[PDB]
C-alpha cells in the first residue's frame, strides 16, 4: 500500500515538516519516508499498531542505497486506528526530531548525513489530508 | 516548472485540493499541473503577472498526450507578487472549479474526462507553503 510520492522538496536544516493525516480503521501500521529518493532515506517513521512483529511500537530506520539500518524502536505509540493524527518532522544534520500528536518528542540520527530532504513517501493504512512546509 | 512534484495521488471527485504558496517579489508568473503525468494535464493554471505576452492575467490550459489545447484567459487576476496565495480547486468530470481568494472563482473544462488526478507539479516564482487533500 502505496500513497503519494512527492519530490523536489528542498526542505532544509531548521524547517519544519508538518504532515497530518487519517489513520484507518483497521490500521495495521502507516509509515512516511524521507530521504532524497527511495534507496535512500533518512528516516523511514513506521507506527506498527500490529505489523511485521510489532504492537504499539513506532519503527525507525535509515535506507542507503537500498539496505536498511539498524532499527530505533520507540515505545510511546499515541495513535488510535481511524484517528487523524498530525505529525511534525524538524530537520538537521545532526538528527532528525520527531514531534507526535501528544507533544513527545524522540530523535533519530541523520545518518546519510544528507544536508536536504528531498523525497516524501507515504504508504500503510493511512492517507495524507495536509502537508505544511515551515 | 520544476518545483513540488506530487505524485501516486488519488483526488477523486467530492475532494478538494487546496494549495497555498508564497508568490515571489520578483514573479513573472508561476503555475500548479494537475492531471495523469507532465503530458496529460487536465489543468495547466498559470497565472501571469508579465509572461509569455500576457500582463495580469490567468492562462488555464490542459495537455493531452504531450499537446497543448486551447488556451482559456480569465477576467479577474486576484494576485499580487511578494504576497501568500491559497487556490481551492474542486474536482469534477465535466469541470473543474477553481476557487481563488478575494472570493473569485472561475471553471475550467475537465478535457480529459479525468475521474482522478495522481499528478501535481509547481513551478515559476512560486513556494509551497501548504497542500491539503480534504
Ligand atoms: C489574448 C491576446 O491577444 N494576447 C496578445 C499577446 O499574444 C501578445 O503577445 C505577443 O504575441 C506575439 C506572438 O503571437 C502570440 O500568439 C500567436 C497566436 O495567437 C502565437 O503564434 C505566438 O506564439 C504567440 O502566442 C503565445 O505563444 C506562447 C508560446 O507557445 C504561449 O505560451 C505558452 O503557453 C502554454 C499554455 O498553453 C504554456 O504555459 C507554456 O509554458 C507557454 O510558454 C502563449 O500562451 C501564447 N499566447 C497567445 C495569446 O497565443 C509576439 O510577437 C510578441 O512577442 C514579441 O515581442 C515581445 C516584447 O513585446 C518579445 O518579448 C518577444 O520575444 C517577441 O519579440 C519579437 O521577436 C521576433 C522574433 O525574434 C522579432 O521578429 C523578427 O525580427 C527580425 C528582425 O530583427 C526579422 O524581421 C525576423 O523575420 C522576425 O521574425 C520581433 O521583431 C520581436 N519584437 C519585439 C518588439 O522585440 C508577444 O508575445 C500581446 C503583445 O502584443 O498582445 C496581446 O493582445
Amino acid at each position: 500500500a502505496c500513497g503519494l510520492v512527492a519530490s523536489n522538496l528542498n526542505l532544509k536544516p531548521g524547517e519544519c515538516l508538518r504532515v497530518r493525516g487519517e489513520v484507518a480503521a483497521d490500521a495495521k501500521s502507516f509509515l512516511l519516508n524521507l530521504g532524497k529518493d527511495d534507496n535512500n532515506l533518512c528516516l523511514h517513521f513506521n507506527p506498527r499498531f500490529n505489523a511485521h512483529g510489532d504492537v504499539n511500537t513506532i519503527v525507525c530506520n535509515s535506507k542507503d542505497a537500498g539496505a536498511w539500518g539498524a532499527e530505533q524502536r520507540e515505545s510511546a505509540f499515541p495513535f488510535q486506528p481511524g484517528s487523524v493524527v498530525e505529525v511534525c518532522i524538524s530537520f538537521n544534520q545532526t538528527d532528525l526530531t520527531i514531534k507526535l500528536p501528544d507533544g513527545y518528542e524522540f530523535k533519530f540520527p541523520n545518518r546519510l548525513n544528507l544536508e536536504a530532504i528531498n523525497y516524501l513517501s507515504a504508504g500503510g493504512d493511512f492517507k495524507i489530508k495536509c502537508v505544511a512546509f515551515e
